[PDB]
């Protein structure tokens, strides 16, 4: 029942989800002047290199990417983890305007799009336990621009066709998620939650500095799914953003300068 209408989207989801009002909320908006420099952070760790990419799935409010997680492939550590978090899967939030579509903004700047990279904490044996736990996820949040193409996305762009409506889904293998990263790995962190219902507070927020560029082509078709199922009135998946969260008693660490 939720979504991102006027009579279902963010403002609304307190209602069954109390947490939405809750102590440390996501997305924020990262004010570079008060994020504090961290000397004791990590240089983050991406060792995407095993990867196994299974499907790809529309499933009613994004696209996402899943990753055969069964086995130690594809692990984010290092950074501000005490621990080794693996790839789950990878989705994107975008908007209807190349000005908005971020969930996370950088002095109040709202980016065209954001990838969220989804890793849960191998103590905890799977996704669904490491959610309950407040380090159980650790989510790479990188932002898109618009300008040259992202040659390592095209193969999911061409794909979206297949995967219009909800419940929609598509055999994705192969597909290399290194192809989509920036060359820098200076990020901010801080402790969150999920974007989405059911907000759970279970997310160690990692969100690099540089954006990826995309091009005008490749947000454009991102934008031609669907947030309805086939055979119902079209509603175009856009603007699939959670606004910035009030950062209530949390302190921005930052890995560079
Ligand atoms: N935007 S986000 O990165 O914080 C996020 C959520 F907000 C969130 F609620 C979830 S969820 O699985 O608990 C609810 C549904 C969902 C699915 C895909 C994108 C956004 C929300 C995931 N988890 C992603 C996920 C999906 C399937 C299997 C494992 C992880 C998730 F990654
Ligand atoms: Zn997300």
């Amino acid at each position: 029942h939720w979504g991102y209408g006027k009579h279902n989207g963010p403002e609304h989801w307190h209602k069954d989800f109390p947490i939405a009002k809750g102590e440390r909320q996501s997305p924020v908006d990262i004010d570079t002047h008060t994020a504090k420099y961290d000397p004791s952070l990590k240089p983050l760790s991406v060792s995407y290199d095993q990867a196994t990419s299974l499907r790809i799935l529309n499933n009613g409010h994004a696209f996402n990417v899943e990753f055969d997680d069964s086995q130690d492939k594809a692990v984010l550590k290092g950074g501000p983890l005490d621990g080794t978090y693996r790839l789950i899967q990878f989705h994107f939030h975008w908007g209807s305007l190349d000005g908005q579509g971020s969930e996370h903004t950088v002095d109040k700047k709202k980016y065209a799009a954001e990838l969220h990279l989804v890793h849960w904490n191998t103590k905890y044996g799977d996704f669904g336990k490491a959610v309950q736990q407040p380090d159980g996820l650790a989510v790479l949040g990188i932002f898109l621009k618009v300008g040259s193409a992202k040659p390592g996305l095209q193969k999911v762009v061409d794909v979206l066709d297949s995967i219009k409506t909800k419940g929609k889904s598509a055999d994705f293998t192969n597909f290399d998620p290194r192809g989509l990263l920036p060359e820098s790995l200076d990020y901010w962190t801080y402790p969150g939650s999920l974007t989405t219902p059911p907000l759970l507070e279970c997310v160690t927020w990692i969100v690099l500095k540089e954006p990826i560029s995309v091009s005008s082509e490749q947000v454009l078709k991102f934008r031609k799914l669907n947030f309805n199922g086939e055979g119902e009135p079209e509603e175009l998946m856009v603007d699939n953003w959670r606004p910035a969260q009030p950062l209530k008693n949390r302190q921005i660490k930052a890995s560079f300068k």
